[PDB]
């Protein structure tokens, strides 16, 4: 769905990728594209 740490969702952290997956941090509520 995204690059990579830049923007997993446009308005958060949250992939669509099914081979890939964010990583929650809590930091600021969300999963970014590690």
């Amino acid at each position: 769905c995204v690059a990579t740490r830049n923007s997993c969702k446009p308005a958060a952290a949250a992939c669509c990728d099914p081979a890939a997956s964010c990583y929650c941090r809590f930091f600021r509520s969300a999963c970014y594209c590690r």
